[PDB]
């Protein structure tokens, strides 16, 4: 294994590994972590191009996959994705794929344009219809995954894990100081805890000696770096390394 890795600029044909999404004010990022992730592999393993909805993971997985705005489970989407598969969509009013994501992009814990996420918002109804005009019907835009699965909580497996099938599903504790995070390698030094954050990994490095994972957050591109950041490698720091799944796409 290499000393780092992007996925970004392994797989230049699969732009979707470099997008950053927001999923506004909702605690979907189990949700997104997920699709977001799917997205990337449908290109890397079938090389086509497919913005997996956000949208019909959130809303129609139900039960299995935890509580929609409140809260998800990892593993439980990528369930999902094998079990009932998913639709396209892309970003909020886009009006990409069958169900673009319905929920606004809002400021997270920055100054901008948009207005502040209020973290109180409600999970949307699962229809099975796409959008007026998107081609074909709901039930024919369904993409499956041929496997769900877990990766050990082990740094090497993680590594040839992304290396080889590409970026993965994470999990880690955010406390206060994260939230401010601009640039270098995180580390949780002080604040409270917020709560489990599902996330992307695709890629690690090594950072003024200090070893990193290469993340993708869905809070949007103006917050961290370019909606990227970089959290410390190796030693299952806010237990990053603890709660890694992934999954194949079919055929
Ligand atoms: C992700 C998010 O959008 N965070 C923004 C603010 C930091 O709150 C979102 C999420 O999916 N989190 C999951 C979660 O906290 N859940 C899922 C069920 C309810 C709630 C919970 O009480 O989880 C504790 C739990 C841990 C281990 C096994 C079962 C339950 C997280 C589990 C995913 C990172």
């Amino acid at each position: 294994l290499p000393e780092s890795f992007d996925a970004r600029e392994q797989w230049p044909n699969c732009p979707t590994i470099k997008e950053i999404r927001d999923q506004g004010s909702c605690g979907s990022c189990w949700a997104f972590g997920a699709v977001e992730a799917i997205s990337d592999r449908i290109c890397i393993h079938s090389n086509v191009n497919v913005e997996v909805s956000a949208e019909d993971m959130l809303t129609c997985c139900g039960g299995e996959c935890g509580d929609g705005c409140n809260g998800g489970f990892p593993s439980g989407a990528w369930n999902f994705w094998t079990k009932k598969g998913l639709v396209s969509g892309g970003l909020y009013n886009s009006h990409v794929g069958c169900r673009p994501y319905s929920i606004p992009p809002c400021e997270h814990h920055v100054n901008g344009s948009r207005p502040p996420c209020t973290g109180e918002g409600d999970t949307p109804k699962c229809s099975k219809t796409c959008e007026p005009g998107y081609s074909p019907s709901y039930k024919e835009d369904k993409h499956f995954g041929c496997s769900s699965y877990s990766v050990a909580n082990n740094e090497k497996e993680i590594m040839a894990e992304i290396y080889k099938n590409g970026p993965v599903e994470g999990a880690f504790s955010v406390y206060s100081d994260f939230l401010l995070y601009k640039s270098g390698v995180y580390q949780h030094v002080s604040g409270e805890i917020m709560g489990g954050h599902a996330i992307r990994i695709l890629g690690w490095g090594v950072e003024n000696g200090t070893p990193y994972w290469l993340v993708g957050n869905s809070w949007n591109t103006d917050w961290g770096d370019n909606g990227f950041f970089k959290i410390l490698r190796g030693q299952d720091h806010c237990g990053i390394e603890s709660e890694i799944v992934a999954g194949m796409p079919c055929t």
